[PDB]
Formats: structure tokens, sequence, C-alpha cells
């Protein structure tokens, strides 16, 4: 089976910078790594290799895309912007196959949105339309990412009419292309339905532009995200610099609860990052302490 490469542009926005500071590039790489690990899983049934060839960080001095107010607007804004950066032929190292915008603007509290982001379906090799938006809110934005790129590869939600047929009645929502905020089974990240829709896409020659290998991609961390950022840090990434992990809430791994201000524990209900210590000889995998 012919091996694919997705030459990804990554764009961090004006507010993503304020939030992450110097820690940004590393953060963004840690997330992208994590998305890339999902596309590399045998469950997708295709040798797809997610790869960052460019990374751009804006100001505040750098006239970027007009992000906000909505998610639908942000995507049309981004996709028109991102083109001024691309090149005519996939022969120039600067040519990228798809683009992703991470923003820390609350779009999904003012506007409708897919998970915490948006994308069109089946666009991988259309430079005018191959692009995505993700609202960042922690390491788990690596799955928001994959879900949106999934759509880029012509995937649909696992609760659509076509997907019920293929996944079977006893299907769970523990996969990347589930319409809810996901808790992806890492033994089986992609469902049968997602596995098929991509196969058909690539087989019908829609991934013709993913065949060239980029000469110099950015290095992606090979350590777990829970080792790179501990529980407190992960909490800090979701909610703010003052947020500490509330470990006391059972079961370990299933939900990252973080402190806030009397005093409280809050949650976005997305698991602890994979490889967070949760026991003496234990770390978390897919929201469980194994
Ligand atoms: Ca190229
Ligand atoms: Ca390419
Ligand atoms: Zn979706």
């Amino acid at each position: 089976s012919l091996s694919r490469f997705v030459e990804t542009l990554v764009v961090a926005d004006d507010k993503m910078a304020a939030f992450h500071g110097a820690g940004l590039k590393r953060y963004l790489l840690t997330v992208m790594a994590a998305a890339a690990k999902a596309f590399k899983h045998p469950s997708i049934r295709n040798p797809v290799s997610l790869v960052v060839t460019r990374l751009v960080i804006l100001g505040s001095g750098e006239e970027g895309p007009q992000v906000g107010p909505s998610a639908a607007q942000t995507l049309r804004s981004f996709c028109a912007w991102q083109r001024g950066l691309n090149t005519p032929e996939d022969s120039d190292p600067d040519h990228f196959d798809t683009a992703i915008l991470f923003t820390r603007q609350d779009l999904c509290g003012v506007s409708t949105c897919d998970t915490l982001g948006m994308a069109d379906v089946g666009t991988v090799c259309d430079p005018a339309r191959s692009c995505a938006i993700v609202e960042d809110d922690g390491l788990q934005s690596a799955f928001t990412a994959a879900h949106q790129l999934g759509h880029v590869f012509n995937m649909l939600h696992d609760n659509s009419k076509p997907c019920i047929s293929l996944n079977g009645p006893l299907s769970t929502s523990r996969h990347v292309m589930a319409p809810v905020m996901a808790h992806v089974d890492p033994e089986e990240p992609w469902s049968p339905c997602s596995a098929r829709f991509i196969t058909d896409f690539l087989d019908n020659g829609y991934g013709h532009c993913l065949l060239d290998k980029p000469e110099a991609p950015l290095h992606l961390p090979v350590t777990f995200p829970g080792k790179d950022y501990d529980a407190d840090r992960q909490c800090q990434l979701t909610f703010g610099p003052d947020s500490r992990h509330c470990p006391q809430l059972p079961p370990p791994c299933a939900a990252l609860w973080c402190s806030g201000h009397h005093a409280m524990c809050q949650t976005k209900h997305s698991p602890w990052a994979d490889g967070t210590p949760c026991g003496p000889a234990q770390a978390c995998m897919g929201g469980r302490c194994l």
C-alpha cells in the first residue's frame, strides 16, 4: 500500500501567542505529534503520515486572518488567507498540502461548531479549500485536530446513516469521528466507517498530492504528552496559569479536573493526556489507568 505524507502548514494566532508565550512552538508540536500518532494507527488501514513542514506564529505586528466572530466565518477567512502563503507546484519545499489554524478565541460559545473547530469534507488536495480551524483548550485539542483533518480526508461523523451500516449496532462513540467531545479508544482510534471513507478517497485518486516526501519537516516529540506536560501543566493549559490539578476525583484519567476560584474544581470532561502518571507503576491510556 502506497505511503502518504500530509505536508501541513500550521498557523497559530495572535491570542494563541499571548496564552502560550515562549512555550508555544513546543506546545503546537506536542499536539501535532499526537494527531500524527492517530493517523499512523493500523485501524485507519492506510499508511498516512502527518507531517509539519511550516509553522507560523502571528501578532500584533503581523496582519493575519480575520479570526472571529464565528467559526464558519473564521474558516472562510482563513482559507482565503492561507492561499497567499502556498505555491503553484508541489515541487517547492514551501508548498504545503493542508493548513490548520489554532486560535484561543472563544468561537464555540458564540457560534455553532463541529467539535471545537471546523473543516470542509474531502479537500486534501484542493489548495483553495484544504484547510482547518481548531479552538485550542489543552492537549486534547490534538483530537479536535484529527477529527477536523478526518473530514479533510472525506470522513463523516460516526452517527451518520452511512456509518451505522459500517460500524454496526454495538458501535461506541470512542472514536475520532464521533460528533461529541471525544474520548478516543487508542486501541481503535478510527472506526470501520472512517477507515472505509478514507480508503475510497485515496483509492479514487483524491490524495494525488500526498505522494511527494518533504525534504525537511519539523521534528515531532516521540514522548507521550503526559510526560511533556504533567497534570498541573495540563490543567494550566485548559484553564489558565493559576489552575492546579484536582487529583482527588475518581476514576483516574477519565476526566481532568482542575482548580478555580471560595475554591472549586472545574472540568471540560476531556481525559488526562496519555502517559500522565496515575499510579506507582502506572500512567493513563485513553482515559484509563493501565
Ligand atoms: Ca512538496
Ligand atoms: Ca504534498
Ligand atoms: Zn466533525
